């Protein structure tokens, strides 16, 4: 769906900044800070679930650019690992939000952000 | 879910980005132009459904900024109405592409379009 390299960038970026908010809001539900409203959340990991799927098919070869290393290209199949494996942590993450089950939310969530920080680790240029 | 305005303003450039994208990457197909595919369309129109929920709570009071007209905040009600129609006429889409109806998708999609340009020419600062 991409004319040039550099409208898979603007989409990724979009897709990722997107997942980061939906991601990131519940960081205060988590902690306790906000309360904790299972309904919400099992409403909001619905839709980080959809988000969380898109951003890889922006990955295609021939679009490096922005601050995506070259080695997501170099080795295909791990780079797939790494995305299949953080989609399978957001699996754990909605299991937790739609049994209303807090204790498995706060395991689930720390579990994703170790999977986006071991992408990174690999595959962003910081 | 925004820190300050310009949090709001980034999430719902990137929402409505992703929708742009989601959206316009069905035109070859609704043109004849790409070959249809009843479940591809299915899925990628329920993907355009979850994204067109989103940008309008990052309009949220005191979120002026990008490219958005100040007209949003002075008549709350209407364009509260402009978003709602729009996201009915994606329902009409949704419908269409569930129901593997070709004709249908074709006249959804041109009337989904046209209440992108209706909401644009009241609300976006050309
Ligand atoms: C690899 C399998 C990744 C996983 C899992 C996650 N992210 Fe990531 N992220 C990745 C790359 C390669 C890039 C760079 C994209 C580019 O072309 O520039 C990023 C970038 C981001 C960004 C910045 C987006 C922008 O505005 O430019 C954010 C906010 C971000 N990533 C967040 C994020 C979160 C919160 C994740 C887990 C919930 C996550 N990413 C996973 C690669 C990968
Ligand atoms: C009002 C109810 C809108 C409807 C319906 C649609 N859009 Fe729009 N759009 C709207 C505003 C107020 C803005 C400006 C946001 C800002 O703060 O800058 C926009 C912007 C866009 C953009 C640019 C995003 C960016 O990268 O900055 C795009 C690509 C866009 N809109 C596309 C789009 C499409 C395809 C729509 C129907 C499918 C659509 N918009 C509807 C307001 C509204």
């Amino acid at each position: 769906q991409f004319a040039k390299p550099e409208d898979a960038v603007k989409y990724r970026q979009s897709a990722l900044t997107l997942m980061a908010s939906h991601f990131g809001r519940m960081t205060p539900v988590v902690k306790g800070q906000a309360p904790y409203d299972a309904a919400q959340i099992k409403a909001n990991v619905e839709v980080l679930k959809t988000l969380s799927a898109l951003p890889w098919a922006a990955f295609g070869p021939g679009t490096e650019g922005g601050d995506a290393r070259p080695e997501i290209w170099s080795d295909a199949a791990s780079f797939k690992q790494k995305q299949q494996a953080f989609q399978d942590n957001i699996v754990k993450l909605s299991a937790a939000a739609d049994a209303g089950d807090l204790d498995k939310l706060r395991a689930a969530f720390g579990d994703v952000g170790a999977s986006c920080k071991a992408c990174h680790d690999a595959y962003f240029k910081k």
